[PDB]
């Protein structure tokens, strides 16, 4: 109904992890329990079709990865740091309960003290909520410039995933919960957003959609050291719900799918992506993906997307981009870019 | 005659609905000094630290099994009640608890699929030490004031539970030491406790009190004055005390120009509630009269973020507010952030 019509995108960048682990590296450490426990095929490499991950340095936490991004968007957008008024967080991992990763961040970034800082949870879908509530607020005149940060770790998730299921007693039916976790990545990403009218020529961001099928919040449940899963379920369920997102952004977007350039999704699996595409009839060349090399990165995979888009040079002045993220509660949310 | 601006405060938002919910068990000071006696000795401690210094006497605990999302619907429905509405008239619910079920889904997905929101309800967590709640307001006042939603929940359940279990044990260790002991101290101050609060067009609930926002300064370099998990919290309560006071007056001077504050005109003032030193310090600093500061922390304790909305439902329900009065909500939160609204009851 009434778009943003003045939140542009002045910054974007991402970090890759510097470690690389492969799914073969991973299949050869659990072969024995594989083996003493009668399982034939390969979940990473040929069902979910990720190959590779990479994992930080040890000790670096969330709040670290998030600063480096942030620092890259920064000199992106060439502006200072002094010029941000808000900064939100928006990882699933989180250095502490208490403060918020964002003042973290924030400190170490040296913010002015009229910056704005807390923290976002909402499983892959947090980036573009922290998008949206930065353009509010931009678009009301609070702040000229925003920093959206998002940095993953998944160092201990697979310290302790692992050794778990390495050991003498391990089970059965957990396990296909728990390789969930095996998919998860490293990575960070930041964007700098601001007014319009102090940088004419950026990406113009819209606004979007959210639809939620909450009755599902149990189907995919993380802490610091464990990730059980509901994979089926999830997938299912989740494309009937951006079903339901997608008639809605028909409404307030004027969306049609044949006029969408580019599809930057949540970066699951090979089924995910599959089902996404093949389910709304999407041309597979619109959609990049990136969990192959880099496995499920949350919320920090969408910007992640984008920000290989904007380097690899696919992305022209007047493409419409359509931002969107399926994530645990389950939740759908659909966003338009303007490039 | 001279038109000025609206300093970025709300235009038509209102609070439909307000209720706090108080945690069943109470844990007197006396119990768990008590249990820290041989602690005590050996660190030479003669003095009360908990019900003389830091003036709390009691705090609420829930069942071990209680979790944040239990805590959270539970306030919600009396919400609900109080502003008349059925769940599914919400359209945004944010929940702000700095407890939380699980790093993934948001404690707001838990809640929701509790209280059963319809297909366009837009829900995430926000986290932000004790200043959460007004932050969750704050949000949910801008979708409110650009005519997305009508009404929003914004929700908040605090378990102190498992902190309370894991200091106690450690700061009975015949080998914690001073600093350790004096690090781990304020995290017997917490207490459990729930809140939560409809917001709404204010067209649809004409003679709701009014949510005008405010100001909000941070200090971000003393982001590791307090720093908790979910079984430990450590806090240098003297420099959060020095330094949060500071943020305090600076914020206050911005409220003065955004606001037209002074500390005359306010009838009263909703802080986050955390120790007598604390209070004491805010309102010698400012020259406010403690009449117009309720406390609850004598017999509750800390309950982060839930404390401004609980102290304001706490208010309600005593007939301490009247059409009219202009109340300040003041959080100063680890970060450092501090946060200044007013509410026009």
């Amino acid at each position: 109904h009434m778009l943003f019509q003045n939140v542009s995108i002045a910054g974007l960048a991402h970090i890759d992890a510097p470690h690389t682990l492969t799914s073969k590296e991973i299949n050869e450490r659990l072969q024995p329990t594989y083996d003493r426990l009668g399982i034939k095929t390969d979940v990473l490499g040929d069902v979910a079709g990720i190959h590779a991950r990479r994992l930080w340095d040890q000790d670096v936490q969330a709040s670290d990865a998030a600063t480096q991004a942030a620092r890259k968007a920064l000199i992106d957008a060439n502006i200072g740091i002094e010029k941000i008024g808000l900064l939100i967080n928006t990882s699933v991992s989180r250095d502490y309960l208490e403060p918020s990763t964002a003042s973290i961040v924030s400190g170490n970034l040296g913010v002015s003290d009229h910056c704005m800082t807390f923290d976002v949870a909402n499983a892959c879908l947090a980036f573009i909520n922290g998008m949206d509530i930065a353009a509010r607020m931009l678009e009301r005149g609070e702040i000229d410039y925003a920093l959206v940060v998002d940095g993953e770790t998944a160092n201990l998730v697979y310290e302790k995933t692992l050794e778990r299921m390495t050991s003498p007693d391990v089970t059965e039916e957990e396990f296909r919960n728990e390789l969930a976790a095996l998919t998860l990545g490293c990575g960070a990403a930041a964007m700098v957003m601001a007014r319009s009218e102090l940088v004419p020529d950026a990406p113009r961001y819209k606004g979007g959609v959210t639809r939620s099928a909450t009755e599902w919040n149990k189907l995919c449940r993380g802490n610091l050291d464990r990730m059980v899963t509901d994979t089926r379920l999830l997938l299912i369920e989740g494309i009937k719900l951006a079903q339901k997102t997608f008639v809605a952004a028909k409404q307030v977007l004027g969306w049609a799918v044949e006029e969408l350039d580019q599809f930057v999704i949540n970066q699951v699996s090979r089924p995910h992506t599959a089902a996404f595409v093949k389910s709304f009839g999407i041309d597979p060349a619109k959609v990049m993906t990136i969990f192959g090399e880099h496995g499920n990165i949350g919320p920090a995979s969408v910007p992640i997307v984008l920000s290989k888009l904007k380097e690899l040079g696919r992305l022209k002045k007047g493409d419409r981009i359509a931002l969107l993220g399926i994530g645990s509660g389950l939740n759908c949310s659909m966003a338009e870019v303007v490039w």
